[PDB]
């Protein structure tokens, strides 16, 4: 009992992926590990690899010639893994020939399961064209654009999101930390893993409210999610569970999940074009590109606040990013229109002219030409006033640059810009080191253990490498985090036409308004102060959903809870008697209005 591992194959990503399979394969004593590539062996460095670990077969071959795929045995592999060179220069190529790998592949034995990577999600569609491409059946395609940009947009709704995330499916080995440190409670939170298991015949009948109640009082379980097929995020009280109904659970331990499935005892607005066909999104007519660019004194005449500014480095050679991923997302027609965030990039408007075609219908876009690294252009866009500061370079020391010119920056009775909300997307994990000065840096401690990461604060595309292994022992997973990460799904008309078509409002379309989205919830002001003082976080939770049909899911921790610092880190699912404070955030699904 074999699997395939092609495409970019680096010591870098095959000890990356042999860490995250063996984690989570619960009998590895049985699989085989077969990587095939092109290039030489590295009979040295990579027999230590043969040495480590028994279930490992190196080859020479490539997927392309039929013979290797005979000599690797496709035929009996469970499922073969294409990875790919995430950051190859020309994506569109790298991704062309990702998917020529899966039509010789395919037409070598057409019923293997093929798990691969594409860069852009303009490419996933074309695998729709190969006839023996099944996505029902299981074959998969991780796309990085959309999730690594749903990541970072959901993140601005609720900051740490991202790592919250990308802790559920990167699978580790807790490291039983005992001092009463920030790391304890936060390594806690990483222990929690996704699950997905079918609900008892017990519950049938039952609303998603009351069930998931029963499942955090009674079984120590958060769900999350239910499906029948499309699934539903924290869906509401007129929402019953049937027979044969799937639950999406996050637990510390795949044991306490079984127990789900066993338990016992007026005119003209109608007129308007808001939305894209299947209402679905916000959407708008085509504004111009120069409709929406700004100068440096018009962005400095407003004032901007609760905004997303978007930090770009790259000019007319840089490959282009995909940005549409990040902006649809913060789109979604599940946000009321005045709620929408504005969204403002700053860098060379020679590179944003190419992205424009892909996102002149989203309402609120605005583009200042400039640099990040200009204090003029960072006051003008008010930094210290927006909800978000996302720093992307196209195809690190320049992100991480922009990053600290704006913390080291004076505002207004004067304040410093060490607290203003930052995410900055990393090619290489080693330097994170530098995001934060008042963290414990050492070069090898991984990435997902360091200050910036556990803030949420720091992402890179590595953290969707794991997410190869999550897909192939649970498709499910992946069509979980791609729901709840891009807003919704509708993959069918994108797939045609590459652009979002808009659409007057029926009433079934306004329908789909009606889904949750990720928040952030303050205990000073709500219905919930009293819990702030040493309440539980279960108490909370029940009456969250119980009042609100709110889902609450994790707190975000000041890690000094005397300090000035108001970093924050993330604490995934919490136990029930889990103590309060009353300067804590918590990661909710709200439901529409
Ligand atoms: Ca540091």
């Amino acid at each position: 009992k074999h699997i395939v591992v092609c495409g970019h194959i680096t010591l870098e990503s095959v000890s990356n992926f042999l860490k995250d399979f063996l984690h989570k394969d619960r009998d590895d004593v049985n699989v085989e590990i077969v990587f095939l590539h092109n290039i030489s062996p590295n009979l040295e460095l990579e027999a230590l690899f043969k040495r480590h670990f028994t279930q490992v077969e190196f080859y020479q071959g490539s997927v392309l010639n039929p013979h290797d795929l005979a000599r690797v045995k496709i035929e009996s592999a469970d499922a073969c893994l294409i990875l790919a060179n995430k950051y190859c220069a020309d994506p569109d190529a790298e991704d062309a020939s990702n998917i020529m790998r899966v039509i010789s592949i395919k037409n070598y034995h057409p019923k293997i399961r093929i798990i691969t990577q594409m860069l852009q999600y303009h490419n996933k569609a074309h695998l729709l064209n190969i006839p023996s491409w099944n996505w029902k059946e299981g074959d998969d395609a991780i796309c990085l654009a959309e999730l690594k940009l749903g990541f970072i947009a959901q993140s601005c709704l609720a900051q740490g999101l991202s790592t919250m995330l990308a802790n559920l499916f990167s699978m580790r080995s807790f490291i039983k930390i005992e001092e009463d440190t920030w790391q304890k409670y936060y390594l806690e939170g990483v222990s929690n893993e996704m699950y997905t298991e079918y609900l008892s015949s017990a519950f049938v009948g039952l609303s998603f409210p009351t069930v998931c109640e029963l499942c955090f009082v009674k079984l120590k379980l958060l769900m999350i999610a239910i499906e029948y097929s499309r699934i539903l995020i924290n869906p509401g009280n007129h929402l019953k569970i049937q027979e044969g109904t799937l639950g999406f659970f996050i637990a510390s331990d795949a044991k306490e999940v079984k127990r789900a499935f066993f338990y016992c005892k007026d005119n003209m607005d109608s007129n308007v074009k808001k939305y894209d066909s299947t209402g679905m999104f916000h959407w708008c007519a085509p504004k111009e590109i120069e409709k929406v660019i700004l100068t440096r004194s018009e962005a400095a005449m407003t004032v901007l606040s609760g905004h997303v500014v978007v930090c770009i480095f790259g000019d007319v050679s840089s490959a282009l990013i995909g940005l549409r991923n990040l902006v649809m997302p913060l789109r979604a027609s599940n946000f009321h229109y005045h709620e929408l965030k504005h969204i403002v990039f700053v860098g060379s408007i020679e590179y944003l002219k190419r992205e424009w075609e892909t996102l002149h219908n989203f309402p609120k876009v605005s583009i200042l030409p400039g640099t990040p690294l200009s204090r003029a252009d960072l006051r003008a866009v008010n930094i210290n006033l927006c909800d978000m500061c996302v720093i992307l370079s196209a195809n690190d020391k320049e992100c991480i640059l922009a990053s600290l010119n704006i913390k080291s920056m004076q505002f207004d009775s004067i304040t410093t810009g060490v607290n203003i909300p930052i995410i900055t997307e990393l090619v290489n994990d080693t330097n994170v080191q530098f995001l934060d000065q008042d963290d414990d840096d050492d070069p090898d401690t991984e990435l997902y253990l360091t200050q910036p990461f556990a803030c949420g604060t720091a992402f890179a595309v590595s953290v969707l490498d794991s997410l190869m292994s999550a897909t192939y022992f649970n498709d499910n997973i992946l069509t979980l985090i791609r729901t709840l990460v891009t807003g919704g799904a509708l993959e069918a008309l994108i797939a045609e036409e590459n652009a979002l078509r808009g659409g007057y409002s029926t009433p079934q379309t306004l329908a789909n308004r009606d889904r949750c989205r990720v928040a952030q919830l303050a205990l000073l002001d709500g219905p919930f102060a009293d819990l702030g003082d040493g309440g539980c976080y279960g108490d909370l939770f029940c009456k969250a959903l119980k009042t609100y049909n709110m889902l609450c899911f994790g707190i975000y921790r000041l890690r000094d809870a005397p300090s000035q610092c108001t970093k924050r880190y993330v604490i995934t699912n919490p136990p029930y008697e889990f103590e309060l404070v009353p300067t804590d955030l918590i990661f909710c699904l709200m439901q529409f209005d």
